[PDB]
């Protein structure tokens, strides 16, 4: 009975592409293209997508330079910088990823609670819900991912088909004429006239600055290790692994774009939503672009007490759609599938960790064999982590933490292939074509001044974290 | 003809006490005073001199394991956590200090400035006074610096006897009762009144914070070190070191709780300055503490616009004093001493790092032989420094970096101290009797939460600069 092994199409490219797509496609991007335009996001994203470029390029070389298994991502730190930063760096990748479950599947258990409130009776708490459903959904995801790989594998081809759904719907959604409806909240079809008056920034609010906006959009460009983690489960991974991280990469860049252009063309910044307002022939004069078209927005800009338009209504895109519902489907399959692909990858570092020879810290955990060629014993560490952090249900002050433990693996990934690429390392000959170690340095420089830059404190507790657990096990 | 050798009261004592005390005892504290009351101001003085009595008795045992030349503080590094952190520590202390001297001599050639600018006609410009005045001095220093260490001896117990005839000044000036000039300026004798209404807080200001108060005070209380470089030219190091530095500290510290007690039940914390405001019988009413004494200072506590008494004055100090040109003469040798300590300190450390064997980094500046039994060669790189430091004469920018770079020695050395005893190194068996691990370790923790806690982006700067030096001297 032989293991099962993908290509690189549903093993590589659909899994990266599922983990860099999340929430802030559906909820914040059309939010930061009214803050800063068009031209200042553009420069948003591709600011972005240069560190995990740069990254995707020396974990491309990593993986043509022989065979790693399941997991192996820090056995370049371990082998270039000794055995104590490997396996202290494993088990930061590792813990991170199994609390980015939860704080998926807490975004997912929001969305559940938020449509139970208004189509039925809730049960009698408001926060239990999130609760009950993120620990029921999480026990579905490991019940799912615990019976096998082929599973896993059908399920997120299933949400990358429902993404897709969600997208042609909201495509097909802009080239319809408005309605009242759509109309009155600030929907109007492709004009020329809207596209150049929201070129330019309108910065408005406490937290409405370039620096928020990229420290809002940044760590959801991230996740490009989802295809890397189970490298030992491709047909051939030394071609399957570059070619799919670099094209889940750009076409996920692509569509970041496109929206952006797209919405910041057919909304205005300011509505009413109260059908009211077309134009009174002789009603003095009105001010505002949308008079052309017959509706008048003045007591908003005016008083600046309306919630409606881009800048104003967080779900825009769920109302420009076709068919609404479509948008909240694409939503479950985004949130999902970077559960899924965060659970999967946290069970293969920690079942590497404990049969690391070189890093006994937690070689202690084996009680069960459970040897169905799955990580059984890495899967029940990780489930309880996961239920530990949703169980608390309160995580938005642990995310720059959590963020920060995953640059502090940026960082030392791409350092250590500049460090073993200037020594001459006695073992590391990459292949891969487009490589360079002043660019591993860039790289390893930017994750670190970014690293600092988003937010100070968290950044020493992520660096003090690292340094107890290495000075803990030298001693 | 033998080297001259010093005992532990003037070779030790009186360099750590004279490179203590700086001008804030002279313009900063009697502010710091009325700004946090006294107990909060003595809670301030004895967290600062915790960290170095900590980095004291580290600096102690490291005396008591054997001989160490001049300017071989850095020895213990080396040893303990490789040659490359020897040397780039070692630099960094002595680059330091020769900013530390451009940074006194700019202070001293302020106050020779303003003197000028009151007693006669000054040179055309306001700023090259003290560029012209800074370069004198720092050359007459390195005069009688150059010509000995009997020279520089003498002119340190000098600055001595000059500080204390200062202190007695002030001490015999606050016992005589006011006269009507030193009344209306807000000074009374010793009252019980003045002293309890001092004794709590009164934040006033932007920069009136206990934190802001902290990170004023705390770099005027280190330098410990100064009777340390010179350890080679001291009669017997092991008793010389450990007692001359902790009386220093011990002595230093009493005088800071002195001044500030005395100070603050003495004046009080507002006053207009003019005469004309006695009590007149039939005033309607005054509020205030001194109309029970009989002056009326209500106009200014009304308007908050007047220019006298503790809060408002920073030479209130010169002005109880019984004759006020003593007190210059005290501001004047705590500057020149200070400058004098720190030129002495960055010679015999670039003096040793010119002949280290294992740190050939910058081994190649030997020219001129100069051999007289000092550093010639390490004299001239700490002058162009110092001078070129003093060219650009603005420095308040800069003092936070450079004072970073001072508590990544404190770290280094406290660590280094920890690391050698917990693994039992091959070599490290101090006598020391007052020395534990534990104190180590908590001092080399206090010393970087203080550094990125007193500003967050000058000790990114200081830990870059360090591992620029690591990394390019590995490679
Ligand atoms: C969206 N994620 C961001 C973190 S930003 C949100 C935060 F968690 F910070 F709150 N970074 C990564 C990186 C990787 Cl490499 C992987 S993965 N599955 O490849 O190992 C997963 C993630 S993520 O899904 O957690
Ligand atoms: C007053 N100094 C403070 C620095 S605070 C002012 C700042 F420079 F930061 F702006 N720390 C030290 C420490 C030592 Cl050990 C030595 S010394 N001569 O023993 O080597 C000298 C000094 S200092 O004189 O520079
Ligand atoms: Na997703
Ligand atoms: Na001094």
């Amino acid at each position: 009975k032989e293991p099962v092994r993908f290509g690189w199409v549903k093993g590589v490219m659909i899994r990266c592409m599922l983990n860099i797509w999340g929430v802030i496609l559906y909820l914040r991007l059309p939010w930061i293209t009214a803050q800063a335009g068009i031209v200042l996001t553009w420069i948003i994203i591709l600011l972005s997508v240069t560190v995990t470029s740069i990254t995707g390029l020396s974990i491309s070389a990593i993986s043509t330079n022989g065979k790693v298994k399941s997991g192996g991502t820090y056995f370049l730190i371990s082998r270039s910088l000794g055995p104590e930063l490997g396996g202290s760096i494993g088990l930061i990748f590792a813990f991170a990823n199994a609390v980015g479950v939860a704080m998926h599947t807490v975004g997912f258990a929001a969305t559940v609670r938020d449509l139970l409130q208004e189509y039925g009776a809730p049960i009698v708490d408001p926060i239990n819900d999130i609760r009950i459903i993120g620990v029921v959904s999480v026990t579905v995801l490991l019940a799912i991912s615990l019976a096998g790989m082929e599973w896993e594998s059908k399920a997120q081809v299933l949400f990358f088909l429902v993404i897709m759904v969600s997208f042609a719907n909201y495509l097909v959604g802009t080239l319809i004429p408005p309605s009242e409806d759509k109309a009155s909240k600030g929907f109007f079809s492709y004009r020329a006239d809207i596209f150049v008056q929201n070129l330019v920034p309108d910065w408005r609010g406490p937290d409405g600055t370039f620096f928020g906006m990229f420290s809002i959009f940044f760590p959801s460009a991230t996740g490009i290790l989802a295809g890397a983690n189970i490298s030992g489960d491709l047909k051939d991974p030394a071609i399957a692994i570059p070619k799919g991280t670099l094209m889940a990469i750009f076409w996920t860049t692509i569509s970041y774009l496109a929206i952006s252009a797209t919405i910041g063309s057919c909304v205005v910044r300011d509505a009413s939503g109260v059908l009211n307002d077309t134009v009174t022939p002789g009603w003095g004069a009105c001010e505002g672009l949308a008079c052309s078209y017959g509706w008048n927005f003045t007591e908003c800009t005016q008083q600046h007490s309306c919630h409606y338009g881009l800048i104003n209504y967080y779900q825009t895109m769920s109302m420009v759609s076709g068919f609404a519902p479509l948008i909240t489907a694409g939503i479950f399959g985004a949130t999902l599938s970077s559960a899924l692909a965060c659970l999967v990858s946290a069970a293969k570092v920690f079942q590497c960790l404990c049969e690391d020879q070189l890093y006994p810290l937690i070689g202690f955990f084996g009680k069960g064999y459970g040897k169905n060629k799955e990580p059984v014993r890495g899967y029940l560490l990780a489930y309880a982590i996961a239920v530990a952090f949703i169980i608390i249900a309160e995580l938005n002050t642990i995310a720059p933490i959590i963020s920060n433990f995953f640059l502090c693996s940026y960082a030392l990934i791409n350092f250590s292939c500049f460090h073993a690429s200037i020594t001459n390392s006695p073992g590391w000959r990459p292949s891969f074509q487009y490589y360079n170690k002043w660019a591993a340095l860039f790289g390893a420089i930017i994750s670190v001044v970014i690293m600092f830059l988003l937010t100070w404190w968290a950044a020493l507790i992520a660096i003090g974290v690292v340094l107890f657990l290495l000075l803990y096990v030298i001693y």
